[PDB]
């Protein structure tokens, strides 16, 4: 199936190139995978969702995405236009407040609320949950990415936005979650993007364009927008079978575009998420 005029970032995820515009992805589309967006909500009625988002926990006094970030990811992951598993069920989670901030220990509930929710969800073909959010190292939120992980889930997280390396953050610096860097539309390590041993995988995190609030759309950057062009392609790849939530990271790895991108710092993987759709 071939999607013309995608944002750019698509259209890379299905490329051995950069530079084209059209995505290509198998029509199953993630059917029969769930993601869960762990962040400050999703706007469910927004028409580019098709009644495949709901909202099923907050910590706060709405379960109303009030900031957009949380929309922008769940539409990178999933929506119709601007998503990578155009067909896949979103969960939010918002653990972050419309000021996009959160306490570290509702954002650790929050993960162990998603491994024990997976339970009530029906996601024959698996789940994954796409941590857009992160500060300082914390042995605890770490952990916590670890447990979900553990409990069957493929946990994608962002490198953040330091220009540094990752190590110092979390949960980018669990070893056993799948920690995504971003990438520009000419192939170059996003100027903000962190680096380091810790990462897995880069994915496009510059200039983005997805769903926003108010029932609208926009073009924002971050390791934000790269981490959920990596869940999106592990739920696409979980419901054609060709992996689980315990080996994605590691196949998406594999089957990445290697040694594409530019401005690597030596010691960071130089692998770029692919899905190897061949039409
Ligand atoms: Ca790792």
């Amino acid at each position: 199936a071939a999607q013309t005029n995608a944002p750019w970032g698509l259209a890379r995820i299905s490329s051995t190139s950069p530079g084209t515009s059209t995505y290509y992805y198998d029509e199953s589309a993630g059917q029969g995978s769930c993601v869960y967006v762990i962040d400050t909500g999703i706007e469910a009625s927004h028409p580019e969702f098709e009644g495949r988002a709901q909202m099923v926990k907050t910590y706060y006094y709405s379960s109303r995405d009030g900031n957009g970030h949380g929309t922008h990811c769940a539409g990178t992951v999933g929506s119709r236009t601007y998503g990578v598993a155009k067909k896949t069920q979103l969960f939010g989670v918002k653990v972050l407040d419309d000021n996009g901030s959160g306490q570290y220990s509702t954002i650790i509930a929050g993960m162990d609320f998603v491994a024990s929710d997976k339970n009530n969800r029906n996601c024959p073909k698996g789940v994954v949950a796409s941590l857009s959010l992160g500060g300082g190292y914390s042995s605890s939120v770490n952990s916590a990415a670890a447990r979900l992980q553990s409990s069957g889930v493929m946990v994608a997280v962002a490198a953040g936005n330091n220009n540094a390396d990752a190590r110092n953050y979390s949960p980018a610096s669990e070893p056993s979650v799948c920690t995504v860097g971003a990438s520009d539309r000419y192939d170059r390590r996003s100027s903000f993007s962190n680096y380091g041993s810790v990462l897995d995988i880069f994915g496009p995190g510059t200039s983005i364009l997805s769903t926003w609030i108010g029932g609208s759309t926009r073009s924002i950057s971050g390791t934000s927008m790269a981490t959920p062009h990596v869940a999106g392609l592990a739920a696409y790849l979980m419901t054609l079978g060709k992996t689980t939530a315990a080996s994605a990271c590691r196949y998406i790895a594999d089957t990445a575009n290697k040694g594409d991108l530019s401005n690597i710092p030596f010691g960071t993987v130089n692998l770029l998420a692919y899905n190897n759709y061949q039409a």
